[PDB]
């Protein structure tokens, strides 16, 4: 056997089942939505994850591969603070983390033969080393006073099932492997400085990677694809997406109301600027 | 036979012909889109019909099936009312509207063996009969004064050919049964109280569910499709997606200008404070 | 041997191997985004390229084809202006333009029987003409002062390699042929009025189409399809789209936001207009 086996598990004039065994390297990142409020400045909306894409390079024995890995999570925790009622309070409407009742999943493509047309998969298998998520240092830019920081939260992500799933990017429509993460909190803990709560286990959506370039995971899957026999046949990886126009739409109706204000406004100051 | 065969028509080494005939509970929901234009609040941008997911879970006879279905419109007339230019005024610049030339889609997918990799279907035919949406009592708010209701609405579906179609949502993408309703308006009127529209036929996009969790409705589908012979391969069910991040980087742009002029509002106002 | 044969080069029991040959007529256009700043309203925050869908039914031999497509602009130079910082000023924060670096993206699909179950494909040819894309003139609408046009600006899409790909809209979702352009800047060079700029090759944003319908360019293409042997297998063409959730939801509640402070300075400018 090798680290790399390319098996022909069948064969057929038009069709043939490959089995193909691989190591991978999964470098995932995650991606916070950060809302704001309006008003003074002491309150934000939200702070929440999002899927984000990374794509990299590596060298397996002897090729430079080429991988895509998009990371998302399921069953997030959305904790709110509140300091108080005033506009002058520090207070964060809802804020997502991570506990041990959430998932991440974490799904891979890479260019290599085992993901040229997967369509069908059977047999698929995988082994994945658990790895540590610390949370780092997110400063709030408040108008005035100290700036709060959370700081820390760790959760130790654990092998789980693996399946199929697709990344939907704006350039390519991918078909990845999806490895499922368990999450276990650790001892590193979160705390929302000068702010009355901490020693909380989790991972806030605030700094996920705490300045990481990615988490890098070794795993190893095998799997069975019913491919065609010809190796030039492609299915189409390559995208256009214009998808959610009435949204596009609200987006500009709404610019347009908000720069008619806007000007409106402008126009009443400098008046007044004006003497 | 039975209500749920699962019958073979052909069959090679790796691929088959799979007869699915099966009894559905197709159960859809209506989204509305409503957006309100910016001032007084006495005017709507408009009121909108917008896809639709659901996901529930029936009892078929003696299993349990997770159905996915997703609900748009199509054809939809835009109508609208105006009273005048004052801004105080009730005016609701174009909102949808539900008539016989318009359809409705339903896109209806199972976790049943008939979905596991529905990629190529042929001889797809169905019955399925006739259900009535009728429309609730939406109210528009206003800072003072009367509080007109949209009330009132029904609109017969009468089934209508059925094809292919796929459901993309943001954590899975389905192969489905999209089944296509045409539309008979029903005795029931839907006007706007306190309001010079009234005896109109159709059914609004104010409150198409009328308070229902669900508009159930009971269909049969036979289809043929061509699946892998092995009943182990599967189709990517799920999805990472990540598109419209242009969308998402004029959000951003719009939302730090936003909080800008909101902030240079406060400040002014706050400034009024001092003595 | 005619133009649009299409040959059985492989047949099995359920599978196939079909040679596609065709002429057609894509037609395309360019879709530009413009952002405008608030302020004065002497900012453009961009003018930048987005996909853009198109279409149509063109009439081939004897028979009327249905054909959809869709442009994109990849590498795209982004140029920046700012004549002085006062608000007043005119000031273009940054605009695309194609040059030699840039490339342009057109998916093409038909109703044809050579898109109808395109899911692997191999032996791809094509053969294309190039044709000349001229920017129009768009007018920067100052709120008062002189309003500068941008006019000119003329480029040459030569065809280069084609490829498999996929237009993904909010209504269908179509297995397509990637047609790849080159550019080579033209005679005809875009400039600003009443601005120190010009003399600069390329294709801005801000007008590409030149006011007209689309841009057509006649082609052909030749390709071998692995389709089900049976003809009336159908795969899904229109889908049912919910899509970014997250970003829906902050559109609305950007919208509340913008509708409360919208609604306090009307009443604000009421009261002090209130004598």
């Amino acid at each position: 056997a090798q680290a790399n086996e390319d098996i022909v598990v069948s064969k057929t004039s038009l069709w043939k089942e490959m089995q193909y065994n691989r190591d991978i390297t999964i470098r995932f990142k995650f991606a916070s939505s950060i809302v704001k409020s309006g008003g003074l400045g002491y309150k934000w909306s939200e702070i929440s994850f999002k899927p984000a894409n990374y794509q990299y390079t590596y060298t397996r024995d002897g090729e430079e591969v080429t991988a895509h890995t998009t990371c998302s999570v399921n069953g997030m925790n959305d904790f709110n603070f509140n300091g108080g009622s005033l506009p002058t309070d520090f207070v964060i409407s809802r804020y997502e983390v991570i506990k041990e009742n959430s998932y991440v999943y974490v799904d891979y493509w890479d260019d290599s033969q085992a993901f040229r047309n997967m369509v069908y998969v059977r047999s698929l298998a995988a082994n994945l080393n658990s790895v540590i998520c610390t949370g780092g240092d997110y400063s709030f830019a408040l108008p005035v006073g100290q700036w709060p920081v959370m700081t820390g939260g760790a959760v130790s992500l654990h092998s789980a099932g693996v399946t199929l799933s697709t990344q939907f990017t704006d350039f390519v429509s991918l078909n990845s492997l999806r490895f499922r993460f368990r999450l276990t909190v650790e001892e590193p803990s979160f705390s929302i400085t000068r702010t009355r709560v901490s020693r909380l286990y989790g991972l806030p959506a605030a700094n996920p990677n705490n300045g990481k370039e990615y988490y890098e995971v070794a795993g190893r899957f095998s799997l069975i694809s019913l491919v065609p026999s010809n190796d030039d046949y492609q299915t189409p990886i390559t995208n256009s997406v214009t998808v959610r126009q009435d949204l596009e739409r609200q987006l500009g109706e709404l610019r347009e109301e908000f720069n008619a204000l806007s000007q409106e406004i402008a126009m009443s100051q400098l008046i007044d600027l004006a003497l």
